[PDB]
């Protein structure tokens, strides 16, 4: 699709069977979502917001769609006040910024 | 251009006089820029994220040109660790999330 910007690029995702709202950002590294059950171990990690850095959990590998996309990547599972899709995935569903 | 998402987004900025390197942010709902002077009136404003809040001066009707792109608004000044353009200046570029 192409997506403007006028409102919050919130899209649909899909991750442990269940539906979530996240939003498209290319101004995060990694992809971020509130706090739920992921498979597997997982490994520590720091992440910088506007206000200072939150401890997250690294799962890797995960199985996630993301407005319909399917892909399969690292997700930091953590105190995030919204659900986000970070660059690591937008890289894996192909999606580039315009103007 | 169109810009992928392996890097960060940074563009060059040229605001209030002066040259800064700035991350396209579609996660952003404003332009956060760090301290500088920028002329006329401000009002004090609290925007919080991941890791909190930060206090930023917010100026209106402020001209920036991103990337050799004009455009006008509100740009908030303070202690950002990154200088973010946001979503009320991609639009005015027309910029666009595709995939
Ligand atoms: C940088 C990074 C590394 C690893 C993983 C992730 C998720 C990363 O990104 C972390 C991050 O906060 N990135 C921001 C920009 C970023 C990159 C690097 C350092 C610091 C910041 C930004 O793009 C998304 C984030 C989303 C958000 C979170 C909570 C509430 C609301 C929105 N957006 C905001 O904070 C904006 C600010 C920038 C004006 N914001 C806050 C006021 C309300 N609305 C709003 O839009
Ligand atoms: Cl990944
Ligand atoms: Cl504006
Ligand atoms: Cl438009
Ligand atoms: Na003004």
């Amino acid at each position: 699709p192409q997506i403007t910007l006028w409102k919050r690029p919130l899209v649909t995702i899909k991750i442990g069977g269940q539906l979530k709202e996240a939003l498209l950002d290319t101004g995060a590294d990694d992809t971020v979502i509130e706090e739920m059950s992921l498979p597997g171990r997982w490994k520590p990690k720091m992440i910088g917001g506007i206000g200072g850095f939150i401890k997250v959990r690294q799962y890797d590998q995960i199985i996630i769609e993301i407005a319909g996309h399917k892909a399969i990547g690292t997700v930091l599972v953590g105190p995030t006040p919204v659900n986000i899709i970070g660059r690591n995935l937008l890289t894996q569903i192909g999606a580039t910024l315009n103007f």
